[PDB]
C-alpha cells in the first residue's frame, strides 16, 4: 500500500516539477527515498506537530512547506522547489487528495520506524 501511495506522490510531483523548472526528473529509487521520509518524520513531527491519523489538512500543508525535493531520488539536488510548490499548482479536488497522500505516506513511515524501534 506504500508503494501505491509513494507512486502517486512521484507521479503528481513529477508533472509539476518538470513543468515548472523545464529540467527533466532523474530515475526513482524507492528505497533511498524511504530513509529520507524516516529522516523527516521525527523533524516534522516536532517542528509542526504529532503525526497522527487524526492530523489537521493545514498542519500536513505547513508540512509539505520544510519538505524539500531536492533530497529525493527522483529530483535530487535539482532545484529548491518543496513539496507545496506541487500542492500549489493542483486545483481544489487534487489538493485534498495531494494532502490525503502525503498524510498516509508519512503515517506508513511513521510505523515502519516505529517497527524498526522495537
Amino acid at each position: 500500500k506504500l508503494r501505491v501511495l509513494y507512486d502517486e506522490f512521484v507521479t503528481i510531483s513529477k508533472d509539476n516539477l518538470e513543468r515548472e523548472t523545464g529540467l527533466s526528473a532523474s530515475d526513482v529509487d524507492m528505497d533511498f527515498d524511504l530513509n529520507i521520509f524516516m529522516t523527516l518524520v521525527p523533524v516534522l513531527a516536532a517542528a509542526v506537530c504529532a503525526i497522527t491519523p487524526t492530523i489537521e489538512d493545514d498542519k500536513i500543508v505547513t508540512m509539505m512547506k520544510y519538505c524539500s525535493y531536492q533530497s529525493f531520488s527522483f529530483w535530487f539536488l535539482k532545484s529548491g522547489a518543496v513539496v507545496k510548490s506541487v500542492y500549489n499548482k493542483l486545483d481544489y479536488v487534487k489538493k485534498e487528495k495531494f494532502v490525503a497522500t502525503f498524510r498516509d505516506m508519512l503515517l506508513n513511515v511513521q510505523t515502519l520506524i516505529s517497527l524498526n524501534s522495537m
